[PDB]
């Protein structure tokens, strides 16, 4: 693919703006974790399907956490956005997606950090807010792929349908 850039290996860095980092895990746990080391501590964990609310202990950012998560479906794995402002604080649950080609991405744009949500095959965007956005550090725990912000069209054609 022209549009796909990689497979990159796990890594730690600080990925530049307007591109969409497509990842692609393959087990549940951390998918990436992020932060700017002052407000925003913001990770994806990937949700098997048939998973009912249970307590689950996650690594983030070198530490156990433990968080209550579900996955209804049957046929579709679970992205969940988690996110805490404080070093100290509560890490809270946004922007699911619920997935069939297992897919996710990141994307560091326009004061905020954007990932996609909902359910494919009619996945949308959301994003978060943060403080200093450009300087964000990404630790992706999967092997991914770069897609420019001019193809998101593209990127979420990978989410909806796959490679
Ligand atoms: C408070 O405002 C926002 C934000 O602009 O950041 C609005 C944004 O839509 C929302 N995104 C979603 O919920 C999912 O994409 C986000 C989020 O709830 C917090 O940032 C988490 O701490 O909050
Ligand atoms: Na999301």
């Amino acid at each position: 693919g022209s549009l796909l850039d990689g497979p990159y290996q796990p890594t730690t860095f600080n990925p530049p703006t307007s591109y969409w980092i497509l990842l692609a895990p393959t087990v549940e746990g951390v998918v990436i974790q992020g932060t700017n080391n002052i407000d925003r501590w913001l990770a994806t964990i990937l949700i098997e399907p048939n998973v009912q609310t249970t307590n689950r202990i996650y690594n983030l950012f070198g530490q156990q956490v433990t968080l209550s998560v579900e996955n209804t479906s049957q046929t579709q794995w679970k992205f969940i956005d988690v996110s805490k402002t404080t070093p100290t604080g509560n890490y809270t649950q946004h922007g699911p997606l619920f997935s069939t080609p297992k897919l996710y991405a990141v994307m560091k744009f326009s004061g905020r950090i954007y990932t996609y949500n909902g359910t494919t095959p009619n996945a949308t965007t959301g994003y978060y807010s943060t403080t200093n956005y450009d300087t964000v550090n990404m630790t992706s725990f999967c092997d991914f792929y770069i897609i420019p912000r001019n193809q998101e069209e593209k990127c979420t054609e990978y989410i909806n349908h796959g490679l």
